[PDB]
């Protein structure tokens, strides 16, 4: 009942963190529009969850996103929350192995897709005093090795969240982000499979957190439901869901030369 | 039902933010021990709320706190969450008007009282895989005018939260803090009444937030219930409940000389 | 003598902060290559300063930047420091008045131009154990009103600085950023002139800092010389040159509703 | 010549970081008063350095500090910069092994000694438009294992720096802090010697930084000279001298349970 009667759009909701967010909002009583560029996971989720429907939509295609918003309004009559979760982490890449072209393409997905849906949704969010939740990353704040383009995109998302929070505050629309750390998702599994020792990569990922495990999509989903439903004095915050990875010292002649 | 069967201790729970936290936990299904050095508010709250009882306890008195913990265990059989909310903001004081003695006394309340209860509670929190929630302040992070001792105490609380999170992570005990901004409480009203123009002080306090109002104890309480009940991958975080006060530029010859 | 024998490239060095950085490095004993897309300021600076030469270069044009690096090496035989200062702040723009196209173009200048020069310069910086200094902005960290695209670009620069610092640490190349606040430059003057009350805008900009004035290009330049010449244990830092604008509370029914 | 004609007080200047700060200021042309509770190192430094004199002073003793300030003024006629470096890190201690009494004593040194000298020095710093530099720690910001009291003291110092910066800004007195990471000092060597495997502890300390080494007192000293002499638009900043230790992920059933 915590978010009953509300309508939520989750991008990249077909698997991983996005699917966990979809489930959390359905369990809170909301109706959820699952947006994904891939049919497989999202179509099955729509069949599984009564309060959820699937709309095929690539967030990098402006006309897909326009139709996503117009269809949400046509079918459900209101829009209360947009969760900008669609995003990608490329394989580890040394800086000299990156390209400006690949950087631009990653910006299109991780940053501009979030910008585009938010812009198209804002007129409806103003009517409902709704809110925006962007899924950024801990690595936007602290950096990550072999990931210059990805880190840059997430630093942009977190900063953009604060700017938009300032601009939308007079209209009662809150804008927040969640910065997850290592969350066990199909992306994590796919990237690990490309590594020389996948099991050692997964173990290193678990041990990066003081809690000694990776996080779950359900845990990111609970943070999202909190931000939407019970955080009415929170705007422009970065909610860390990281297991403590940012805390303390870790493994990163004369001792000082 | 979100925190049903759990036992929570809230210090300074007789009024203000603490009372809002008490109410939020009772509404989540928890049994709550209200600790306060003053009888008036906490005794009335115990009569009002079925799931809440009042224990007179000054957090600066080690034997009061020992009895608080032993009585909680004797009466309820477990301890799941400690909310260290007791604290005070002195009237605005220029740095040359402060004293080392007054600074020490404020440290006793705002920092050492939180340390003492946490230490005595930790053996029980380990048995229940419980958690600690410290009420710090936004001003520990960004500073505040005419408040050198207070700001220092809250910077200490936020830092201590991270250190304790590291130490207790192997035992499954999470340690987090909430940093509120301007929250409308009896302390805020009392300090405003001492100002030359109380109404102008209250207006300035409301306008420090992009949201254009101060926060409510209930909003801090909802953040506390989230941290206790649904933030299982969060440890060592600082959850801002500030209305956006930290965002953007505000009012703080040649233009550059 | 503090940076004698070293070779520094400063982008956008023809006026404003960039020119202040050029002057600071020349005064430290370095030879400086002034890069700018506009001839006027940079050509005059080359005539004025013995240790400085001007190379016309638009950082958004990959071939301009390739020639900038090859000409620096051809003329001076080494490269020790790249200062990525070229950037632009658009006029204040409400979020619904921005466009994805304008956002992409601002990313090209503020983010990708910094990426491109850094990538082309890194092989030479590795040989000299040199360093990178990116000019970001305080608003990447705290947000700014009516500036969603700009804020996003600077959040990206600050994050990218940390990622690149991690990647280049094994090679002894440090990567840092400076985040200025309000600095009195021709850009500041030009934007103020577009405002309804330019003098009131300039006054508000001065009063956003506890120091009560805006900063000078020379002050950013001194921070840059420090990072290049005397900060050998600093990598991935964000050096704030803001006059305290981020500190404390400022101007951003019932008091809590 | 960068700080010629200026008078600087450095507490705990007899060895370690403090001695490095003393040397850096003497090399900049300043006259330096070395304060230390121990005679051995500081007396030798006074003999070694023409521009430096030694005054025996325990910063926890208010009358020692009063005499430190009055003697500095009597002997040199002005006071331009106070560097609050005196401090201590206890051996690693689990939270249940700490005491409120030991916590209070560490607060007396690490926090209140800095407060007391700053308060007594401020009337003279106002006359000279001087500045305060507090030596905090990276661990105040990110936490540290087995160090609850120490971390709390440094979180307090960093926060207090921001509060005092706000209060002293109208008088032209800047207040900044340096947060070092692992710096190779006699304290580091002494603590390592208490460990089961001292060499392994030292190696782990070096590898906590992406730069792969610990820092030097001279590097902290250069940051201090920058803050005093060339950072006229910096107030309330935390200057990280950490080798990148805060960046990126490090070493801190199902993968997510
Ligand atoms: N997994 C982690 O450890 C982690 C950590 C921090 C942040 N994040 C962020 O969380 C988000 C989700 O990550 P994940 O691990 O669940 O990834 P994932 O690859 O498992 O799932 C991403 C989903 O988004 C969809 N998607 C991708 N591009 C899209 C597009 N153009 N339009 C619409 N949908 C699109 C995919 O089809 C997929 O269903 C991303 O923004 C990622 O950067 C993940
Ligand atoms: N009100 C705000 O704007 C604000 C903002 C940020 C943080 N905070 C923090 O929130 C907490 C509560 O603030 P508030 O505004 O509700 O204050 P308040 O004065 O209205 O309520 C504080 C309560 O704590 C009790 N208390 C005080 N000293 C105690 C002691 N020694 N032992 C036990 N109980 C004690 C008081 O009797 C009172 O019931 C404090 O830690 C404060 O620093 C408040
Ligand atoms: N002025 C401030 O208050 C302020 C505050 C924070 C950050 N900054 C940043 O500092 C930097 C300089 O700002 P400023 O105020 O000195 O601006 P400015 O407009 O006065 O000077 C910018 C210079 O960069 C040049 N430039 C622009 N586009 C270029 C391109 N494509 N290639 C090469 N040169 C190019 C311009 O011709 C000009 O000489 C920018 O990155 C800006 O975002 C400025
Ligand atoms: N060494 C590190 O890795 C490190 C890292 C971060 C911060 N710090 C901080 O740097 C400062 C210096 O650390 P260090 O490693 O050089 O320590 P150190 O023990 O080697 O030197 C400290 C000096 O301060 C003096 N001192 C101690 N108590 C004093 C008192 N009451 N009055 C006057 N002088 C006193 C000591 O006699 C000694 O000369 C401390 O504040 C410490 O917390 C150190
Ligand atoms: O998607 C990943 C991820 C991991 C952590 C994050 F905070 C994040 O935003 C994304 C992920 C998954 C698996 C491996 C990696 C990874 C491992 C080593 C690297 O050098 C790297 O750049 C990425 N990242
Ligand atoms: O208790 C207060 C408070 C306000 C904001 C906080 F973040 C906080 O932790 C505490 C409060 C209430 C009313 C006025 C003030 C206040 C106003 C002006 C001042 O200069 C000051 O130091 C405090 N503080
Ligand atoms: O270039 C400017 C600037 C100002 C501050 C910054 F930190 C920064 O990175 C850039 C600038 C100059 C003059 C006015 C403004 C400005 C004023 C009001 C605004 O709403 C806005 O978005 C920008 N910005
Ligand atoms: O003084 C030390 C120190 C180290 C790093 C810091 F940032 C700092 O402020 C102080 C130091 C020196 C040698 C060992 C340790 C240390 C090692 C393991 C620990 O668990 C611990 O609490 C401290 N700290
Ligand atoms: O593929 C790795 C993990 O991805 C998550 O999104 C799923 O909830 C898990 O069932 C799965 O183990
Ligand atoms: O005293 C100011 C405010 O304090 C809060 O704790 C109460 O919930 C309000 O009823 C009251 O208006
Ligand atoms: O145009 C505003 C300011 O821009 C700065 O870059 C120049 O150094 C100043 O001479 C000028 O007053
Ligand atoms: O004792 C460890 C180190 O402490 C530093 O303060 C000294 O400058 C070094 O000579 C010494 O190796
Ligand atoms: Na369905
Ligand atoms: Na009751
Ligand atoms: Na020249
Ligand atoms: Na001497």
């Amino acid at each position: 009942t915590r978010y009953a009667g509300k309508v939520v759009v989750v991008t990249g909701g077909g698997r991983g963190i996005g699917a966990g967010i979809v489930r959390a909002f359905v369990n809170s009583g909301a109706r959820v529009v699952i947006c994904d560029k891939d049919e497989s996971g999202g179509r099955a989720l729509e069949q599984e969850l009564p309060g959820a429907v699937f709309i095929l939509c690539d967030v990098t295609q402006e006309d897909d996103v326009k139709t996503l918003v117009s269809e949400t309004i046509r079918r459900f009559g209101r829009l209360d929350c947009v969760v900008n979760n669609a995003g990608h982490h490329p394989p580890p890449q040394r800086p000299e192995e990156t390209s400006a072209q690949g950087f631009r393409q990653l910006l299109e997905l991780n940053l501009l897709g979030t910008y585009t849906l938010t812009k198209l949704a804002l007129p409806y969010l103003r009517k409902s005093q709704g809110n925006v939740i962007n899924i950024s990353s801990l690595v936007g704040a602290i950096g990550q090795a072999q990931a210059v383009p990805y880190v840059a995109t997430k630093g942009a998302v977190t900063a953009m969240t604060k700017a938009l929070a300032l601009d939308e505050s007079p209209y009662g629309v809150r804008v927040n982000c969640i910065s997850p750390g290592n969350i066990w998702t199909p992306l994590w599994e796919e990237l690990a499979a490309l590594m020389p020792d996948p099991r050692a990569s997964i173990r290193e990922g678990m041990l990066a957190q003081p809690l000694g495990r990776m996080g779950q999509p359900a845990e990111v989903g609970a943070a999202a439901v909190f931000l939407a439903s019970e955080a009415n004095f929170c705007t422009g915050i970065e909610l860390l869901v990281t297991g403590g990875a940012e805390l303390g010292y870790g493994c990163k002649d004369a001792p000082d030369i």
